[PDB]
């Protein structure tokens, strides 16, 4: 029974490959047929091309080798090099126009999910081009994806020589007769099939998916658009920054570029963007993930007054001094999208450009008390009965399995009265004691929330509903300003408290705003509809933010 | 007894003034003498420049009214502004131009590491336009030396508004009397002075000096060459990052830009860069300043063969992925540097730009034993020391504070035989109990490492020196290779073992090789020469790593 899978590189996972290039160069310069593909393998097991990909040489080495290979091809053949002929532009050319076959990682990340493991088999070589970051961004995205890498020039064996295939099998700790062997070249899948590992010669993406699919009975081909990657928490790296002597703030970091600070909202962490951090990396930006003050290994001091927006966003200031950066890009959800436009507002020298998910952008009303704005809207009757210190700790606190599986959950599978909340004294009041898991979540995912709440449980959260008055009054300093620099808010058509309608306005405050809108999305927009926040976001960031 | 000073920005840390530069701009343009120092000024308190400097409205709000202001001030002296007058240009052009005066900040730096309170008291605006980050990249470098800055735009009020004075004095927790007050501008001078503050009107920084000098008794001018910023630990960004299921590397993170990965030799930290780690990050780069595996708060593993160059680059190689990077420039000194000719020879792709301090690149010699070739010198006597395992950790181990003091010296400050070492039994013996403290290191430095080491002893930095025989046989499998990415050899004349000499024949293998090279440098080179070592570096990475 298979349990494994093996991908060649090089016309499997990606495209296109070698010897259709070299063919489609002396096409293209009119050359004899299979000239440079000649020169290329000249000497076989001897040649150039063997001592590079076993590592003997490098790329740069190899280069002035293969040119003349090309020379004694051509003075044999009896024709002539073009007069400006490149061997070091060619391949230059045909690296960086190669890309990830799409449908045939789709595959491989379906099978490893079904719980085969995964390898990728290539005759590769070391790259030191002064272009050889390309390539290197390719593999890098590309391993990530599987259990093996295991590169001819790392190992100094070549498919097609019979060790490396061995060498293969110790790896995978399978039997050849357990492995599913996928290769564009036929004479290096020969070694494998005489071992008796099901091979498949992969010419065009479809039909070897198809041989694919009837060999593991699992579906391949077809199937529905699959997630964009999460995270698992115990690979990324994380950060930690002391920004005043009782706190620290905890970080996920991923990528390099613009640096890019994600905020979350209330009661979340910084998993909350799980399906967003490995996205916005590939994007070509450094993701800075947060746990905001009072949230899993940021520290949680337990002052109502600590958790201010005035002093969350000076904080905030502290972090970036201290990690050495001028500016970041602000992106923030919930209690996080409150935050960012206060960061725009108060720190725009430090804001590279802020977008928010949801949450809108309303200036303070000087003539009235936020809790006389609060009361006369009944869909924040919760941020009431948030109030009270230890009211709604106890509730929250008292199971976190139930109150994140209570909470999480698409439009179509509210479990909550969002009234009062007060009147029915509790957020929980007629909620089921083992709600269902929410298509949105699976029970890992909530789990993971349940033991980052075990440390510091809800009152550093809650005290961000606790600062009203302060907020406001904070907020009224910023009523003669304007929001200039480049802004995005993300609206949630099926948010039925931070209503779309809320955020109608902003345009009067933020002239130059941008907008992105999520059809069928509730509340918890990144975990919602991760594919149309990643699209959103990704293209204001190329546009707006560099 | 002064005990406090007190710094403006504009025209005291930060050359040139304003008055200056509109002045400049009246005279480019022959416009009426003052005509755009008088529209900048106008409405005094009531005016909108006041509005933009107590935070009430940003910047880019505030060109529209500068302008209107011009146009005002045009009409009554009966003159033409010229056709193409834009403010927004000006103002662009005169906040680039705008340096740190260093002397000053040097003066503010020494009065600091004396015991004063130091702070940044300034009239100035939220800046959202969109060069912003040109401001915000200085304020950051300079805001770091000081205890406190003070922002009339953040507290809602301006010099020389009393207010803001009594709200210094609150903030600095001290008697007008303790105050030094520094500023350019006389009517912002004055309420300072009212309340018992020295002053000082700056006009030539030399002659500030000389009166800030002459009041605190502490000299000022004329002084020594200032050692580069150092690290405080506690203020870094902290990094963890899990390369396998027992192993995680600790590193220091600072900076935005290309990522530049410190890595250090035996017995040595993170803090082995303290002076490299702002430098660095200053001059534009994202600095990683790891804990080598072995050291500080990175996993120690028992085992000799977790320490093998080939398990040690692999894991680098993971560390990068794990982060989202795709390359890193690699700079080592001693261990480190070995590691980073491995890295640029075995990983290339992965390697933007290498540089060694001390380490030279020797190919590995396959006609003898590396045993056979330590043996032969005497200098590396040391290293057979090193082999049998227990032996050196016991010595090593039994008094770190002697072992640090012993080992951290400059070339004229030895205290120990570099002999043998075996044949006197440990690289202790006849040298002092006590060690004097080298003028390269302070008592309070000599302790971090001290703390450092009490985790995981001298067992895991040791086995770095226990696998000459593997490292040997995996280094003979590049002995047909050449590195050809940008890299740099940098020599330290009075490093006794890895002598310049050493290196004299790199260049046959590494054709493109730059070079530094250190006078009356001993072995540890960043805290010998770190003036010296940040100007190389620099100048490489800005030439050769971008
Ligand atoms: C920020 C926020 N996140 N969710 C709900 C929020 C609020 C907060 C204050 C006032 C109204 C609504
Ligand atoms: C916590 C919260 N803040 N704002 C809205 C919230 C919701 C929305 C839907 C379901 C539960 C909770
Ligand atoms: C309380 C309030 N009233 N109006 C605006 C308010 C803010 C402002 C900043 C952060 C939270 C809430
Ligand atoms: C790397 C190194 N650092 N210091 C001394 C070193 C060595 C190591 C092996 C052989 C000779 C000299
Ligand atoms: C540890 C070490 N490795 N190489 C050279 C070393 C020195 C040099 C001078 C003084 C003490 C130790
Ligand atoms: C032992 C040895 N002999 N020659 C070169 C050697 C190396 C190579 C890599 C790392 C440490 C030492």
């Amino acid at each position: 029974t298979l349990r494994a899978a093996v991908f060649d590189l090089d016309g499997v996972l990606a495209l296109p490959a070698v010897f259709g290039v070299l063919g489609r160069t002396e096409e293209a310069l009119a050359l004899p047929r299979g000239l440079l593909n000649d020169a290329f393998q000249k000497g076989g097991p001897e040649g150039a091309t063997t001592r590079l990909m076993k590592g003997e040489i490098t790329l740069s080495q190899w280069i002035p080798l293969m040119e003349e290979n090309c020379r004694k091809c051509s003075e044999t053949a009896k024709v002539c090099l073009p007069k400006n002929f490149s061997i070091k532009e060619i391949f230059d050319k045909a690296i960086s126009a190669r890309k990830i076959n799409r449908p045939m990682l789709q595959a491989a990340l379906m099978l490893r999910k079904k719980g085969f493991t995964t390898a990728i088999l290539t005759n590769t070589w070391l790259d030191d081009r002064a272009e050889r970051d390309g390539l290197a961004q390719l593999m890098c995205e590309l391993k990530m994806h599987f259990d093996f890498l295991i590169e001819s020039c790392q190992v100094g064996m070549v498919k097609p020589e019979p060790q490396i295939y061995k060498f293969l099998l110790d790896t995978l700790k399978a039997s050849p007769s357990e492995v599913v062997f996928l290769d564009d070249i036929g004479a290096n899948l020969k070694p494998a099939r005489d071992l008796g590992m099901v091979t498949i010669l992969v010419q065009d993406t479809d039909t070897a998916l198809k041989e694919l699919e009837k060999v593991t009975g699992i579906q391949l081909l077809n199937t529905p658009a699959p997630l964009p990657t999460s995270c698992n928490p115990s690979d990324m790296s994380h950060g930690y920054v002391t920004v005043k002597p009782r706190v620290r703030l905890h970080f996920v970091e991923l990528g390099s570029g613009p640096a890019v600070c994600l905020c979350h909202g209330f009661p979340e962490s910084w998993y909350s963007w799980r399906y967003q951090i490995p996205a916005l990396a590939q994007a070509g930006y450094r993701v800075l993930a947060m746990d905001m003050k009072g949230y899993g290994e940021s520290s949680a001091p337990p002052e109502i007054e600590e958790y201010c927006m005035e002093v969350l966003c000076k904080e905030m200031v502290t972090f970036l001094d201290k990690l050495g950066l001028s500016q970041a890009v602000f992106i923030g959800h919930d209690w996080g999208g409150m935050l960012v436009w206060y960061m725009a507002l108060f720190y725009p020298e430090r804001v590279r450009a802020v977008a928010s998910l949801n949450t809108p952008f309303i200036p303070a009303n000087p003539n009235m008390s936020p809790l006389e704005s609060i009361k006369a809207n009944p869909v924040f009757d919760y941020q009431l009965y948030f109030q009270e210190p230890g009211v709604a700790e106890a509730e929250l606190e008292q199971n976190l399995s139930r109150t994140f599986k209570s909470l999480f959950r698409a439009s179509d599978e509210s479990v909550l009265s969002m009234h009062k909340v007060c009147e029915a004294g509790g957020l929980f009041v007629n909620s089921p004691e083992e709600p269902s898991l929410s298509r949105m979540v699976t029970e890992e995912e909530i789990q993971f929330y349940v033991q980052q709440f075990k440390k510091s449980g809800f009152r550093g959260p809650l005290n961000w509903y606790r600062n009203m008055e302060r907020n406001w009054k904070w907020a009224c300093k910023s009523l003669g300003r304007k929001i200039l620099i480049p802004a995005l808010m993300v609206t949630a058509e099926k948010d039925f408290v931070l209503v779309p309608q809320m955020s109608q306005h902003m345009e009067d405050w933020i002239p130059h705003l941008k907008r992105g809108h999520i059809e069928d999305c509730g509340h918890w927009t990144q975990m919602d509809k991760p594919t149309e926040v990643n699209q959103i976001l990704i293209k204001w960031l190329d546009s707006d933010a560099r």
